[PDB]
C-alpha cells in the first residue's frame, strides 16, 4: 500500500534571499545578498508506513528528495526565486506517493515579489489621474519625513506619478568628505555608524531604521524581512509596476563627495557601489544624481573646482555604461537622471549638451530663486517669468530652460520643477506701489518645520484667510500672500502657476513636470501638474 499521509511540522515559513541582520547598525553587516534563500521543512507521520523516499514539493515541483528513514524528517534546500509557494511533503514507495496538505511558504526578495500590493486610497485633495499624456510627472519623497512630518509611503498618491524619487542615499566618508552633514545635529555621526568598515566613496543608507526597520502599513510583522520605506516601496512596485522608483544620491547636505570624483579611483569605486546597490535593492529602477553643485556654491564654501564640469560628464557616461550593462543582464530598462540648478551661472559650468546623451531626464530645479537666505533682494522663488517691476530678473524658470536650450539640450529631456512649499520673510518694509518684493526684510518667515520655509498645505490651510492678502502675478505666473501688519511675505506655487508651467511644457515640447517634496502638498499641486500636462481624470 502507498505510504501514510505526512503532517507538515509547525515551524518558520518565512524565508529571504536578501537577509537582514536585525542586530546590526553598519550597512556592511545589515544586509546579506545570497543567490538563494535557505529553506527548511520538517514532517511527522502519525499513521502508517513512512514510505522509502520523502520529497518536498513547491507548487507540485520537487525542491528536495531523500530516503524516508523514520516517522519524522527534516529537509534543508535552496529556493532562488521570490514569491509565495504552496509547499507539500510527499512520502513515496513502489505502490504510490501520498502528499500532505499544502502549507504556504514565503520567499522574500527585494523586488517585493513576496508582498501584497500596496494600493491605498487617495488622501486629502488628491484626485485620480491616468498617466496617458506621455509626460513626466515626478516627485521626491524624503527618508526623514516619516518622523515629525509623519508622511509615509502609503500616503504617496502614487497613481498620479510616473516617477517617484527617494531623497537621499548618502556616499560614505568622514572628515573632509561629508563636512556639510555636520550642520544637521547627529547626522554626520549617523553616517559614520552606517559606514563603519565600509570604504569611503561607496553608497550606503543614511537612516537604516527609517529605510528598513520601522514598522509601516503592510510591513508590520516581526519577521517581515523588509520594513520601513524600502519595504513599502517594494509593495508599491507590486501595485504600480510601471512607476519608476529612483534612488537620489546627494542633495544639499550629501553632495560633498562628488567634488572628489575627478580622481577616477574614487569615481570607479562609487559607480561600482551604485551597481551593487541596484543589484541588492531590485525595486529601484536606475539612479538620480543630485550633485549640488558642479563648480561649488552649494552647502560647503570650501568645495568647487573648474574641473567639476568634466567630472560630471565623465560620471554620467560611466553611470550609463554600468546601467546599460545591468539592463542587459536583467532584461529591464534602467534610467539615469539628475537634479540640476536652474540658475544660468551654474548651468554653464556643465556641458549638458554632451551629458544629455547619457541621461533619460534632467530635473531642472526651477525653484529657490529667492528666499530668506537673502534679506535684501526679494522676488518670486519659482516663477515662470520675470515680474513687471523687474523684467531683467535673472532667476526665472524660462531663463533656466533657455540656458539649457542654448547649449543644445533637446527640449524633451528637460523636466520643469514645481514647488510644494513656499519661501518667505518677516518684517518686509520700505516697498513701493504696493509690491512687497520691492522692499527688504528683517528675517525669515516662521516655517512649518524650518525657518523661512512653509509647506503648501499650511499656506492653503492657514495663510489664505484673515489679514493675509493673496495676489496672482499674471506676468511672472506666480502667487504670493502678504500680511501687512507684520510684513510676512510668502512666495510659492499654486494650482494656477502650476497650470502655467504645464501649458509651457506642452507648448515648448519639454519633458514634463516634477516637484519637491511630496509630503508638503495637500493635493492641489499634484492635481494641477497632472491636469495641465493633459492627463485624463480617472483610473486605468
Ligand atoms: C537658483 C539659484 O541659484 N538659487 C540659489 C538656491 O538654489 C540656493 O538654495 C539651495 O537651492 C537648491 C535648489 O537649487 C536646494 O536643493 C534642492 O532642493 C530642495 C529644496 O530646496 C532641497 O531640500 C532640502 O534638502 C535638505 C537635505 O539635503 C533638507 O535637509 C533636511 O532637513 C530636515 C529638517 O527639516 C532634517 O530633518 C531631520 O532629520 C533627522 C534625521 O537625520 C530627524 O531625526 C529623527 O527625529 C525623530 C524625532 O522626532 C526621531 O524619531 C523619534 O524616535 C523614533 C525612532 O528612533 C521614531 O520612530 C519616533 O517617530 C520619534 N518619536 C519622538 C517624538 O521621539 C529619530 O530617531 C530621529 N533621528 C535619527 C534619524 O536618528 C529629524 O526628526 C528631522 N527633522 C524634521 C523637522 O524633519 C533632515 O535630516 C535634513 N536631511 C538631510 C539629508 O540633510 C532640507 O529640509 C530641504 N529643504 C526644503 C526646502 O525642503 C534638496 O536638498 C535639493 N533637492 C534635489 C532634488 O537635489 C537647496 O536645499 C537650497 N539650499 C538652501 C540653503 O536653501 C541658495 C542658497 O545657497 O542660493 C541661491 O542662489
Amino acid at each position: 500500500a502507498a505510504p501514510g499521509k505526512p503532517t507538515i511540522a509547525w515551524g518558520n515559513t518565512k524565508f529571504a534571499i536578501v537577509e537582514v541582520d536585525q542586530a546590526a547598525t553598519a550597512y556592511n553587516n545589515l544586509v546579506k545578498v545570497k543567490n538563494a534563500a535557505d529553506v527548511s521543512v520538517s514532517w511527522n507521520l502519525w499513521n502508517g508506513d513512512t514510505g522509502t523516499t520523502a520529497k518536498v514539493l513547491l507548487n507540485g515541483k520537487e525542491a528536495w528528495s531523500g530516503p524516508s528513514t523514520g516517522s519524522s524528517g527534516t529537509a534543508n534546500f535552496k529556493v532562488n526565486k521570490g514569491g509565495r509557494y504552496q509547499m507539500q511533503v510527499a512520502l513515496c514507495n513502489a505502490d504510490g506517493c501520498t502528499a500532505s496538505d499544502a502549507t504556504e511558504i514565503v520567499v522574500a526578495d527585494t523586488d517585493g515579489s513576496h508582498l501584497a500590493p500596496l494600493k491605498e486610497p487617495l488622501l486629502e485633495k488628491n484626485k485620480p489621474y491616468k498617466q496617458n499624456s506621455g509626460k513626466v510627472v515626478g516627485s521626491y519623497f524624503v527618508e526623514w519625513g516619516v518622523y515629525g512630518r509623519n508622511f509615509t509611503v502609503d500616503k504617496i498618491p502614487a497613481q498620479n506619478l510616473t516617477h517617484l524619487l527617494y531623497g537621499f542615499i548618502p556616499i560614505c566618508g568622514g572628515n573632509g568628505i561629508n563636512d556639510s552633514l555636520k550642520e544637521i545635529e547627529g547626522s554626520f555621526q549617523a553616517l559614520q555608524r552606517s559606514c563603519q568598515g565600509r570604504e569611503d566613496f561607496k553608497v550606503s543608507i543614511h537612516d537604516p531604521f527609517a529605510a528598513l526597520q520601522k514598522a509601516q502599513k503592510g510591513v508590520t510583522a516581526w519577521d517581515d524581512p523588509y520594513k520601513g520605506n524600502f519595504g513599502q516601496l517594494m509593495a508599491l512596485k507590486q501595485a504600480h509596476p510601471d512607476l519608476k522608483i529612483l534612488p537620489s544620491i546627494g542633495g544639499w547636505t550629501l553632495s560633498d563627495p562628488f567634488f572628489f570624483m575627478g580622481d577616477k579611483v574614487k569615481r570607479d569605486r562609487f559607480v561600482g557601489s551604485v551597481k551593487e546597490f541596484l543589484q541588492t535593492w531590485k525595486f529601484f529602477d536606475g539612479v538620480d544624481i543630485a550633485w549640488e553643485f558642479p563648480g561649488g556654491k552649494g552647502a560647503n564654501p570650501n568645495l568647487g573646482s573648474p574641473q567639476d564640469g568634466e567630472t560630471y560628464v565623465l560620471l554620467m557616461k560611466e553611470l550609463r555604461a554600468m546601467l546599460d550593462q545591468l539592463s542587459v543582464e536583467t532584461g529591464r530598462k534602467y534610467e539615469l537622471t539628475s537634479a540640476i540648478s536652474a540658475g544660468k551661472d551654474k548651468i554653464d559650468k556643465v556641458a549638458y549638451n554632451v551629458a544629455q546623451n547619457s541621461m533619460d531626464h534632467i530635473f531642472l530645479m526651477s525653484y529657490d530663486f529667492y528666499g530668506a537666505f537673502d534679506l535684501k533682494n526679494l522676488g518670486h522663488q519659482t516663477a515662470l517669468n520675470a515680474p513687471a517691476w523687474k523684467p531683467d530678473t535673472a532667476y526665472t524658470t524660462v531663463n533656466g530652460v533657455n540656458a539649457l536650450l542654448a547649449q543644445g539640450v533637446k527640449p524633451g529631456k528637460i523636466v520643469v520643477g514645481t514647488a510644494m512649499y513656499g519661501r518667505g520673510w518677516t518684517g518686509v518694509n520700505g516697498y513701493q506701489n504696493n509690491i512687497p518684493f520691492t522692499g527688504t526684510a528683517t528675517g525669515p518667515v516662521k516655517g512649518t518645520w524650518e525657518n523661512g520655509i512653509v509647506d503648501y498645505r499650511q499656506i492653503a490651510g492657514q495663510f489664505m484667510s484673515g489679514e493675509w492678502q493673496y495676489t496672482y502675478d499674471a506676468t511672472a505666473e506666480a502667487p504670493y500672500v502678504f500680511k501687512p501688519s507684520t510684513g510676512d511675505l510668502i512666495t510659492f506655487d499654486d494650482a494656477r502657476s502650476v497650470q502655467a508651467k504645464g501649458k509651457y511644457v506642452l507648448d515648448k515640447q519639454l519633458g514634463g513636470l516634477f516637484s519637491w517634496e511630496i509630503d508638503a502638498d495637500n493635493g492641489d499641486i499634484l492635481n494641477s501638474m497632472n491636469a495641465s500636462l493633459g492627463n485624463s481624470a480617472g483610473v486605468q
